[PDB]
């Protein structure tokens, strides 16, 4: 040997980005939609024809397909052959991963894919070195463009970018519904639920689509909840989560602890344990946020989570918590046990028990 | 289930690019060099101090380190603790993969990493959609910048880029020496070798560094070989490989068949089988080029190879061959058997037998 075997590992990571760009191309070309609409395995020719590609772009289409098939986004099949009796020919089929790229469906993740791999998310890396060696505390995006991501989107010049980003957020909120469908046992025995920082009731409306009989109360700041009303199984309450949280069978904390440091998060968790106190060992607190498990055997899941965490760092200077950090908060808060359920690819739903 | 499990696979590929940018940052920061020069596991503090980072950049350094450690470029170790008696503290060590990033060494691949992940290699992907739907046959780089990669580098404005790219090529040629050291058995029983398209003798000089007694003849076009001379175990010969190749125990074809279509490559291989004919079943032809094995069990190696192949496509519109394609040429040429030896991460050295 010589550990000249280390090259293989070095290069896989160097060129890993190519696979992301390939997926990106697949979605922007609408391949999934083309095949799905076709209703059956599609031939290179047929597909090229559907995409209305110029003859010279057909082999490029072939190249991307081969890489994408090897990566599991398509399955090769051999079919009869171009009519005017049969030659052997390859046909492509969608696989579960690519079915996520079919537009018009509730499961479509095309937008999140488009945004995550948009130039406004990628071009900034050319300033990574300057970013490390400067004295200004800022995001990689600010260091590279001279303005925060938020400001960039709001520029008249970036009308569409702000629109696309906006689509990804809607698509991301919508997915949470699937999260509910896939984990009913989490809300089944509950009579009531308090949605902390539930804004104007968007999330609770989704909960109400799957659990119509659940009495939910949207809790937020006085000025955000205004004086909204109704829906006997839906009520709004204004207040400060750091003072107290309305009592209920369970407390929902969806994307809240992400924005607060430990000291503030601990106080919120403590108030959450109080809101369910009356229900005793029956109550629970539900935390929906990312949980990175470094000791997990699924190394690839952890890499993906850490990758997302790095995007949060370079774009917003934000952070995600590890399983240990989460454990400290939970037990420090006074809870007895907890369970983590993976959701939406790499996110987590955490059931916390007093 | 629901095949909502497909999300995990979809996202891993979406965010795969993050791992490439992280490696990129590691090399530009010179982390490997910092630790290597230190001579022993290095602490976050010590490392931050070595890189002379501003206090606010230390936690970013931490973040990148965690991801890179999980990806195998560093190994965590717990050491005594900051003097003025011990607290427990983490220390980072290089691993084989990162030792490839130590500058000044013959094994350094930093340059190839820097070039492969340079803005001039990445920014062009924002034109991937326009590229697929246009009627002009060109590379993704031409479609995005309005000029070929070659022209771009030669612009006075891109002095340094052309310099960096130039460094990666030298570094890549140099690696071939390691290839020779790691595969002596390939050239051991040879008395003579003909280096087809050996230019002015650069490659043969490397061969002469490991096998000083091997009689090598650099074969190329009359105008390139001019009238070079000497070195009793080194001679130059001008000619046309499509007409004939000087006879020798073995024919070396390093990065030649890559530039020719099958028809031209087959003719070259046939002339190669003739140049070794006199040596009988003892002779051999040595092909150094990429070989993509789709049926290989090492799926990751094939992905890397296909990834590189996609870079060759979008940058130069070039292509690499699969193992089957190579097999067709070899047997079509009239050879009996062949063997493939992986080299330099994802390249191949192919021994062909008459
Ligand atoms: N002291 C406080 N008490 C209750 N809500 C608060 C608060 N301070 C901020 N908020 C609310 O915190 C929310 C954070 S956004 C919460 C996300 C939401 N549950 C979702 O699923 O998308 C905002 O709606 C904000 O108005
Ligand atoms: N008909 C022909 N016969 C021999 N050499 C030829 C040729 N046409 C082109 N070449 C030579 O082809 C070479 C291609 S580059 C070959 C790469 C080289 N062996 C390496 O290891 O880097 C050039 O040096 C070119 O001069
Ligand atoms: O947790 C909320 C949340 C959910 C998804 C995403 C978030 C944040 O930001 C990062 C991201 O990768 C991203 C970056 C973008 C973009 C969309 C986009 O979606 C991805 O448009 C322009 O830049
Ligand atoms: O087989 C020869 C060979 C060897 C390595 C490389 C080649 C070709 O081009 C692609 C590549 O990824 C690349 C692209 C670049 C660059 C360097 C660079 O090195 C990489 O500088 C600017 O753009």
């Amino acid at each position: 040997s010589e550990l000249y075997h280390a090259q293989i590992h070095l290069y896989k990571h160097v060129y890993n980005f190519v696979s992301s760009m390939a997926l990106k191309s697949a979605m922007e070309l609408g391949i999934a939609d083309a095949i799905h609409n076709h209703g059956k395995p599609m031939t290179l020719s047929e597909l090229a024809s559907s995409l209305k590609l110029h003859p010279s772009k057909v082999n490029i289409l072939h190249r991307f397909l081969r890489l994408l098939t090897h990566n599991g986004f398509f399955a090769k099949t051999i079919v009869k052959g171009k009519e005017g009796d049969e030659e052997e020919e390859i046909a492509y089929s969608l696989t579960p991963p690519s079915k996520l790229l079919i537009s018009g469906k509730p499961t479509c993740l095309s937008s999140i894919v488009k945004g995550a791999l948009h130039p406004s998310s990628l071009d900034m890396w050319s300033s990574s070195k300057k970013w490390f060696n400067e004295d200004k505390e800022q995001t990689l995006f600010e260091c590279a463009t001279g303005e925060s991501f938020w400001d960039f989107l709001n520029k008249d010049s970036e009308s569409s970018t702000l629109s696309m980003f906006q689509d990804a957020m809607a698509s991301d909120s919508r997915m949470f519904k699937l999260v509910l469908q896939e984990n009913k046992r989490v809300f089944e025995g509950l009579e009531s639920l308090v949605d902390v920082g539930g804004g104007t009731g968007g999330v609770t409306k989704l909960i109400h689509e799957i659990f119509p009989h659940l009495k939910c109360t949207v809790f937020d700041q006085p000025q955000v909840v205004g004086n909204l009303t109704g829906n006997e199984n839906l009520n709004f309450v204004g207040g400060d989560m750091f003072k107290s949280i309305p009592s209920a069978d369970a407390v929902l904390l969806k994307w809240v602890l992400h924005d607060w440091n430990d000291e503030q998060s601990l106080k919120i968790l403590k108030n959450s344990k109080e809101a369910i106190s009356h229900k005793g060992k029956d109550g629970k607190v539900i935390i929906i946020d990312i949980s990175i498990d470094e000791t997990s055997d699924d190394r690839g899941l952890t890499e993906l989570q850490l990758d997302y965490d790095l995007v949060m760092l370079t774009m917003f200077l934000g952070k995600e918590r590890t399983k240990q950090e989460w454990e400290k908060l939970i037990y420090d808060a006074g809870f007895s046990s907890y369970k983590i359920t993976p959701i939406s690819g790499f996110k987590s739903l955490i059931e916390v028990y007093p």
